């Protein structure tokens, strides 16, 4: 019955994830001055440049140049040294007007509950008993550790870290009727970038000891954990140089580290109504008030959409067997508990509040503070 | 018993999808020259635009404004009245290519990274595919058919279809009932009307991809559901490569461990080995050991075998998951560079995986089942 | 005595001009919201693309697609058969703010008269009593010519022209005690862009009869004058296909066609602090008071500034022998009637008025209705 | 009887002149592998940007990655600290390159455009060009020796200079009798202050570079007018190739027609011919014809020779300006293939020229007279 499992995490340097964040860091500076504001803003990353394209139809008055080099501070790169300078580095945008076909098949002239969906698609939502964040253990680590270690670099803990990191936990568990059993750390894997001024022993040796054991409870790890720390050795330099970084390029990552499903959505740069992010959100938080309502143990939840379109065209319920009611019952219990609709769901989770930035790395799901993560009390 | 699944897919016009096949028209042009070559291409594609960022290394000198604009001209994008024209659109070139290693290069007498593929096939379709994206990318390919040969002259390029069946389930496997729900959103010109684009959706696209015994008078069609889209392709909503993972791979059936395909070569071992994954998967359901069936990879950074196989069967096999794992065992070798010289990596044939699915094709050597000795 | 001149002239769809002409829409869009916006806003244009560079401080808010889209409508790029499209073509925005440097050593914490030159240079103004415009004929001629096709093509009387031109005109002159006197044109050149459906003949008959005889005075023309009416045959397609052009890349022809001389500063996307703009336009409006007032027949004038001083470092009268008073005493004219900061100048010119616009296209010189062309009554 | 006169010169980091140089370095790639390029490249700078545009035909295959890179780091762009450097830099190309024409290519058996070429020189200089100029080009050339030399370290790449000389004039030639104002603006480090900047610039810069007995008590310094120029480069001004076309050529003196030089081959004959033109003006001061003189060519659509020459000598030559004419006509083929022929004009030295001026060095084909014979 037993397998591994492994989820990967990358830090905020990631060149991917820096797009993810600049994404929605211009998001929230839209809504900030305009709630209703519709974003759809990819970022690209590569040596020596940031490129903003994509579509915004909003009231605001964003300066593009200072979100974006503030953002590039704020992830950490000031310095040739690193790889990319929020200072010197090429910002150029290409931002324009939501096609007037869009705005007007989805939401002009429309009351705000019967909003259409921003666009067609699959989203879904995942949960499970193994971890009190109802999160794979496999994936909270991974995002833990990463945390951690901009915690530890922005605080001047181990001021030689540097902004990119990557980490891997492998989990192996057991089966329970369904449910997964997470029983002890196989392997973790990390890399992260550093200043010049330190040497691998004591790089490793703080992994181990300030990051690793701050962050992966002792009962999972023992004498046969593999740890790989810095594996490909020295990593001075790192972000966009010599590499290249889109938006909505880890999405498992940001979702559930290869648990559960996806739909295919990214969902940094993208207002409410893309469907992508907030029916995601939504089923996500199905997902959770189930099995915190002991409904099952894990669950998966499928909805879809058609663009223009305001009510979900199909929803689904798969329990994994770990659930006395049947899925049919659940999908009945779901229906009568929520609505999936754009323009309900924008209300329910407080989705025109610009917090968007804060979700863009470490995970979208798992954390208390977002409104998805508190689970509704179901009524049947 | 019974439960709905939708899966989509989209055009070769989508601007995402514009993307994935100009990434993968790059790795071709360079493998066509230099089948060593290391390629990982980004293409971006706004209004007017497209970008070409990424790390090279090859001794291939590549004609970008003809692999870009070639590959534009195919996919139909002709004039500003379609949005976007390969003869006047801005090819902008960020590519950074470096020559192979010198030393290498006169070394004259001749994977680690921690994480997991997934592979999945199910008997449902001949393809091994779920029928909600077979059917979502055959919708797309039939209406770029109709397009091209003048059937349906005022259709563009630029699709999204979406497909929701309803399933019964027996004993692991999943079998289709009906069609729930059908979307397709298609570009289109200025002079057709929406009556007239319906009727043609349903009459000469849907019922002509969609088995009849799948649709009944209860099926929902969502044809053209915004009312108006003139405006699509890239002018519409940006593209980029590796935006379309779940159109490329299974749904939403199985599972993914992450990492977009195209524009990567097959050093690239969430490429090849999710491949080889796939292969494995498809081997198990046509060799009838499996109706259904997840396969799912796991490499270990210092070791080329997988650390771990392990095979998911849903309850549709006889044999345990354990003595599964030992028939793939015996007649598979997932080492990544074995795989390369297995399904025969090095050639120019990516271009083609780019738009329709990867998986479930008639075309590429993971989809041709391996016979299994037992 | 004699010699022939030649001077080019370009219409609004040459790509170099396309730049200027953005340029000034940009500028002129910060200066309706705010008259003090600091700009320095450089255009490219290529194949299918439009790219802004530069700095800009600025209270405005300008949407820079709509400007730049617009601004492409104008000059007459709308569909693919031409080569660019304002609908469809990629439009790029590299603007940040001016430098801290820069804005303090110049602007900040000043009295308006005592701001600083915007940087360094030196300006030519000149002027020539050959012309009721006092401008060279040559130049005059090249403008008006491809003025005539932008009109006629606007209003519908020669519907097949498209925006792209090309104009060159050599004039035989005589002189006189330093002045010169065109006598006769030699040969006229005209290269326009045009639709497919119209035949070379019918389009050199018309270049001929409906815009030259249009706008060259019949003395001047002959049974020897050169004609070459579209000498390179089809065009087609022009403006940025296969092209590019760059913000002040005309400035001959944007000033003098040839003669005088120039200090090699564009005028295009420039606010006033800038005297590579507004110094050339006051040395312009000196060269004409000096002509018109009937002090010398030909006239040029150089001033040159220093970054961050208010004052001209140097300035220069060179009349050709063409006065009475020596160059000396036309100095010392000009320094008793004419201030030349440019927080002088900026008053004396109305250089805060979005009007630069209109001077982006067949020469900043010799029309009227601009205050560097009214001349100013001198005390002596 | 006297007067001022001004011209201006910027070192090899002022953003334009990068973009010149860098516009140069690609013509010289391109001539070096093909000697019948045509180019016609455009260069863009901005903060972290390298924009390469324009129209090739061309049989090379240039690693512009590698050109612009070195090209940059030539110049002192190694840091973000100094605001730009060139491992961290976006290079992007634009640029459109075509083969040469095929049915030429196998033809293995072997200009038309009307306007005006200056030409200028004088006998104030040895160089045969303007003091002011010639003196604006040195300070900017000193001002890099020492920064390259390590006598001034705080010394970044943007530098501009400007001089002004009180002359008096003799029959027409032009004799300098001081320098009435220097400017010198150029980048700095953050720890250097400005009175040591200040005496530095005097002591060490300008009084190594100009003559003593131009230099008197009454001299203006405008040394660091701005009091802070910390940010420099593209980050603090856009550059583009062909916007200092006054610094390259003649400083405001005799005349100028039109067009810039850089990333333009030998067959765009706005360049060739005024290096021809310049070329003849200076054999004609060299050759004690004229003390000072403007040489004029006019080219006509369908003459390859000169429709016409007109000689204009200021009053400094004891022969006519008709009399002049013919001896330019007996000595020099004006014709534009004779042009690049005569001065060599295929080869690879493009570079050299985009930095302290096209007119007076001491290492150009153009600036070798020819011997007269009359
Ligand atoms: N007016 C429209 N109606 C329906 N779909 C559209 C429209 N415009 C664009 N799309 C599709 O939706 C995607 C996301 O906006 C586009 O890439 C395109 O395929
Ligand atoms: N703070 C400054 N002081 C003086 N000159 C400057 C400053 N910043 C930039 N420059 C120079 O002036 C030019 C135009 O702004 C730049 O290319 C650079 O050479
Ligand atoms: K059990
Ligand atoms: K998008
Ligand atoms: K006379
Ligand atoms: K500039
Ligand atoms: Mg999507
Ligand atoms: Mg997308
Ligand atoms: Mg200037
Ligand atoms: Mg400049």
């Amino acid at each position: 019955g037993t397998f591994l499992f492994t989820s990967e995490s990358v830090g905020e340097g990631h060149p991917d994830k820096i797009c993810d964040q600049i994404s929605d860091a211009v998001l929230d500076a839209h809504l900030q001055q305009d709630p209703d504001a519709k974003v759809a803003c990819e970022t690209v990353a590569k040596t020596g440049m940031i490129l903003l394209a994509g579509e915004i139809t909003s009231r605001a008055a964003v300066d593009y140049q200072k979100v974006v080099r503030e953002a590039v501070k704020h992830i950490g790169y000031d310095d040739s040294s690193k790889g990319f300078d929020y200072k010197t580095c090429n910002v150029l945008v290409a931002l324009e007007q939501q096609a007037p076909d869009i705005a007007q098949g989805v939401h002009l002239d429309r009351n705000e509950e019967d909003i259409g969906a921003g666009d067609q698609g699959l989203m879904f939502g995942y949960a499970t008993d193994e971890t009190e964040e109802c999160m794979p253990l496999t994936i909270v680590l991974a995002h833990k550790l990463n945390a951690k270690l901009a915690e530890l670099r922005r605080n001047g803990t181990l001021p030689w870290l540097r902004p990119d990191s990557k980490t891997q936990v492998t989990v192996q568990y057991m089966q329970d009727r369904g449910a997964v059993l997470p029983i002890r750390v196989h392997t973790i894997v990390i890399s992260v970038q550093h200043d010049e001024e330190v040497c691998l022993d004591e790089m490793r040796d703080a992994l181990k000891e300030k990051v690793i054991k701050a962050v992966v409870p002792a009962k999972y790890l023992d004498e046969d954990t593999i740890y790989h720390l810095q594996p490909s050795g020295r990593f001075v330099i790192g972000g966009p140089q010599g590499d290249a970084g889109l938006t909505g390029r880890k999405i498992i990552v940001d979702t559930y580290g290869g648990w559960g499903a996806h739909g295919g959505g990214a969902f940094s740069g993208k207002d409410y109504t893309k469907v992508d992010r907030s029916a995601a959100y939504a089923a996500r938080w199905v997902a959770k008030s189930l099995v915190k309502g002991g409904l099952c143990r894990r669950v998966l939840v499928q909805v879809s959409y058609a663009i223009g379109v305001s009510h979900p065209l199909s929803i689904s319920i798969f329990h994994y067997g770990t659930s006395q009611k049947s899925e049919r019952e659940l999908l009945e219990i779901v229906k009568k508990n929520f609505d999936l609709r754009p323009g309900v769901i924008v209300r329910d989770l407080d989705l025109k509040k610009p917090i968007y930035q804060r979700t863009a790395a470490y995970g979208h799901f798992g954390r208390d503070s977002f409104p998805w993560e508190v689970p509704k009390k179901l009524k049947y």
